């Protein structure tokens, strides 16, 4: 009983559903999903409710989808690509990253004790397609509240894209068993205060991710000492195999005043002028 948007409307019958990826996400095939392609498959994420769904889950569904339809599109974020919405449960239609999340994507690729492995270059151009996305996401005036490698998406064509822009308890972990307070700016965590400059902040932790190749942040630390190891000013160590220019970086990413961190649109040209510089070769 929801109202159809004709735009972004697919009929239940064009999306072969697979098995789950992770609400609620499965695997789908869309046919059609281009209008000017009625016989094109596209492999996408379809979410939907789970069995035991709430009216405020259904809500939060349809407020993800209408937040992606305003924000619009960009090569770096997870984009809305459909909706069915007519005659069964709501099934919101998103790009599909077969590469995992970055998190997942950096720890597959690290030198033997994998397939692939990345070189330098690879690793600031992981760190340029997140602070694009995010530059984009900001100028759209969405403020993220959790970027973090795990919320970053790796496509086949290894295309970074930020996820779950669209939707606490400090003691809650991830499914990987890490504390999300660990990317959160000090005033986020202790003033609840939010903006774009305490997304820069995440966006430091993020780098350090990177360059760690999949690292946990503050392993073994509990919340309590978090808080405190903030309230002193601490800062993670420089990742090995990361230059002096990408520390200094991610630390100014931390600057303990918000107004004084870089924004999105300077990491974004110093992270295009740092690809450009840097080593393929090892
Ligand atoms: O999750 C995967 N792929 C995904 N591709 N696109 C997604 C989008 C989401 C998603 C979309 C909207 C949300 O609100 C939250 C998550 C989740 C997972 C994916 C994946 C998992 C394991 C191995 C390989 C791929």
């Amino acid at each position: 009983e929801l109202p159809e948007d004709p735009r972004w409307e697919l009929p239940r019958d064009r999306l072969v559903l697979g098995k789950p990826l992770g609400g609620q996400v499965v695997l789908a095939e869309a046919i059609g999903l281009d209008k000017d392609k009625p016989n094109r498959v596209t492999k996408v994420a379809v979410k939907m409710l789970k069995s035991d769904a709430t009216e405020k889950d259904l809500s939060d569904l349809i407020s993800e989808m209408e937040m992606m339809k305003m924000i619009g599109k960009h090569k770096n974020i997870i984009n809305l690509l459909g909706a069915c919405t007519q005659d069964g449960p709501l099934y919101v239609i998103v790009e599909y990253a077969s590469k995992g999340n970055l998190r997942e994507y950096l720890q597959a690729r690290r030198p033997p004790g994998p397939e692939e492995q990345l070189s330098s270059k690879d690793l600031v151009s992981c760190a340029y397609q997140v602070a694009r996305g995010m530059e984009y996401l900001a100028s759209k005036k969405c403020i993220h509240r959790d970027l973090a490698a795990r919320n970053v998406l790796v496509t086949e064509d290894n295309v970074m894209k930020i996820a779950d822009f669209g939707l606490i308890d400090y003691y809650k972990k991830t499914t990987n068993g890490r504390l999300p307070v660990k990317w959160m700016a000090p005033e986020a965590l202790f003033d609840r205060i939010y903006t774009h400059q305490s997304d820069v902040w995440s966006f430091g932790v993020l780098l350090w991710e990177i360059f760690t190749l999949g690292g946990s942040p503050y392993p073994g630390v509990p919340v309590e000492e978090l808080f405190k190891l903030l309230k002193e000013g601490h800062r993670m160590d420089k990742p090995s195999n990361c230059t002096n220019e990408l520390y200094m970086m991610m630390r100014d990413c931390w600057h303990a005043v918000p107004s004084q961190r870089p924004t999105f649109k300077q990491l974004v040209e110093d992270l295009d002028r740092i690809v450009a510089l840097t080593s393929n070769q090892e």
